[PDB]
């Protein structure tokens, strides 16, 4: 019953990755699972017209970059840089939108190229405004619809807890400000034109909710009646580990496209419409390789067996931030398919950085606690591919921590071979920038 | 009314510090603060030696470490790279100790050199010695007593933790067979399960750690590690160090006395020694409102979790205090907000002012009411923030870092990152 492969590494695959690395740790990403997600992306269900707009923030190497765009996919850029990040691995400027909490001091610049604003508060659209006066500039607007990902948490709000959207949300603009006058009011000032609304309270997978998200998004779409493409936003549920539900595009799609049909027929707009997945491109896409440097017991109550890697929070910090779990997979040091064999043993995972909190394999949703996976019994030298590990890992992890240098980074062809797209870091990169005082 | 300063810059020393640094965010650290820590750490009663050891995973600034080196603190690594880091700082080999979850392929070359190793498995200590077998080395033993924080959950001891060699194979004969198979001499003990402030604990502590120097006539020294508690918030408790040691200490004393052995003693101070030390200071760069039932008021800083992660990943809270951005403490006036401060990431965790303990929960601070363009500064953020932190995320450059002497001179000592760097080690195809 021990898995003869992961995700996407056969052993064979898996040692082809670390000789193109230089050895472990090394984040592997397959061109295989970035076709799967981005036809299944391409492919949503939509009324009149689709735009699908990688949340790069997810996973920002140039290689991913280009090859979504030789897709036709998009970007949806989180900040300043990382518009000038995407036009640095070829991206245009008119592919590129950005919704940052941050607006840059150089905005001007960036929208001059031909990038697209999503206004996400009032002070940034009122500094849009100061600059392309009576023009009018197009724009477009992000709205907190006033709820956010749960409803209303089937009561009244409850606990403040942190959310896309809704009260307690600090992103996007609060929908009484549309409704009252406030922001038509800055619109009309400055002559702008609003030409695109944007919304991301989408979450889960029951396509009913998804359908409600479409509507009250929409409803918003004809306070501005110059507005012809609405943004969706991203939130498209993956699920990395056996028993949790992936969103299906086409059963939550079709529900959303009808929604835009009835404001066609309520309002004779055909609007276009945006999605703006990250998790859903790259999750999946993307594995930590990893050795088993060190395995150490103890004895007694509440006894465990503890597997040691080279690897940590350095590289995948979802389990310390989240209590996430990950798909483990641990493959011979040997590289062959024939030393897999069929012994399990049930072990922690742990991390190479020297804190407590380094844990591999927590429970569910409680980082702080601890959780045992049934794994191939693992000597020292072995292979764990934790699996999942493309989207917020490379691109959001403590590196660096212990000193520690950040992990090279390898991209697994459509025929099984290796190529390096990131070099390891060295060590004296890492302090680069300190100055002698 | 509301403070006229934040714990150890005024207005004016807040716009020193953006200046040298060419803008917000940054890091900023008391050379004072520094002075002020290290004596109390220098200071800790000892019957037979003390030595301080910076663990540098908190700040491991070469100028930090320059400072600790001219006030005679020595070094505890937690890596092969650490070690390296801090010789380059100026530190020689002999003033570091190592130890680390990963032994590094080049630990024989760090040994040679004068580091210390201390080994925290079965596995390191039989590489050691396999590489050394009857060659008279000396080596260093970190021992899980048995007990993490309690004199299931994550701890620093106990059968819950990895650190480090269970002591049941030391009271088993196991790691003594391993030591004299290959002709090792065990240098010194090594334990890390101290926290708190009780002083009967810490007793507890020293007692149980110094029962594994009795296995090894050969130990000299009894590392007793960190874990010191600093109380960052008005109201919280940090330890004193002067009425624990006085306990331990006595521990020292009494084994002397019925092992006719004197000791010397080490610490691991890592957060007692740079976390109110250093302070984010960033700006205020946006305000928003919302209405209705749980409605708040929120700050949106130009910094965040890619600068200090301690609010998302513990609910940690930290001391905030807002100072008008015009660097004139004339406008430090009398108005106050409750507010909600979130950072720049387009995260919905990137909460700074969460409840404690509860990272998702939303919990406000009165502070002085801000405007767009004011400073916030964070206090209590020189420890485990711009040495742990997810920079980069939405490619935001590496913040600088910039020390206040003790005439409150700024001196930049990391220059802001450039987005150009973030991606230099990418290969394309
Ligand atoms: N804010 C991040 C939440 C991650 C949720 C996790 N279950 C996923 O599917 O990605």
């Amino acid at each position: 019953t021990n898995p003869l492969q992961s995700i996407f590494l056969t052993p064979e695959t898996a040692k082809a990755c670390i000789d193109a690395a230089g050895g472990t740790p090394l984040y592997a990403y397959s061109i295989d699972k970035l076709e799967e997600a981005a036809d299944a992306c391409l492919a949503f269900p939509n009324a009149y017209g689709l735009t699908v707009r990688y949340a790069m923030k997810a996973c920002p190497n140039a290689s991913i970059l280009k090859y979504f765009h030789s897709k036709n996919i998009h970007v949806d850029a989180s900040s300043g840089f990382e518009v000038r990040r995407a036009m640095d691995a070829g991206v245009p400027a008119e592919n590129i939108s950005l919704s940052t909490q941050e607006l840059p001091e150089d905005f001007a610049a960036l929208v001059d190229m031909g990038v697209k604003l999503n206004a996400c508060s009032v002070s940034q659209l009122e500094r849009f405004g100061e600059h392309y006066a009576g023009k009018g500039a197009k724009v477009g607007v992000r709205v907190n619809p006033g709820v956010g990902s749960g409803g209303f948490s089937a009561s009244t709000t409850g606990f403040s807890k942190t959310n896309v959207g809704g009260p307690s949300s600090s992103f996007g603009i609060w929908h009484e400000l549309v409704t009252d006058g406030t922001v038509p009011d800055i619109v009309e000032r400055y002559g702008l034109e609003v030409e695109r609304i944007h919304t991301h309270i989408g979450s889960g997978s029951d396509p009913e909710i998804w359908q409600q998200v479409a509507t009250k998004s929409l409803s918003f779409c004809k306070v501005f009646p110059t507005v012809k493409t609405m943004n969706l936003g991203g939130g498209y549920k993956v699920g990395r580990n056996k028993g949790e539900v992936t969103t299906d595009l086409q059963k939550i799609g079709k529900p959303v496209a009808d929604a835009f049909k009835k404001f066609a027929e309520k309002e004779g707009r055909e609007l276009q419409m945006e999605i703006e997945p990250g998790t859903y491109l790259v999750a999946m896409a993307g594995a930590l390789v990893s050795k088993v440097q060190d395995k150490v017991h103890t004895t007694g109550e509440n006894s465990h067996t503890f597997l040691k890697l080279d690897a940590g929070m350095t590289d995948v910090l979802r389990p310390s931030l989240y209590g996430a779990v990950h798909p483990i997979t641990i493959l011979p040091g040997s590289g062959n398919s024939a030393d897999v064999g069929d012994e399990t043993e049930s072990v922690v995972v742990v991390g190479h950085c020297c804190e407590s909190g380094d844990l591999m394999t927590p429970a569910p949703g409680e980082p702080e606690q601890l959780a045992e996976q049934e794994l191939r019994a693992a000597a020292v030298g072995d292979i764990l591919v934790m699996d999942g590990s493309g989207a917020y890992c490379s691109g959001m992890s403590t590196k660096n921590y212990n000193s520690f240098p950040e992990a090279p980074e390898v991209l697994v062809d459509k025929a099984g071979k290796a190529h390096l797209i990131r070099k390891r870091q060295t060590l004296s990169q890492i302090y680069e920038n300190e100055i002698s005082v």
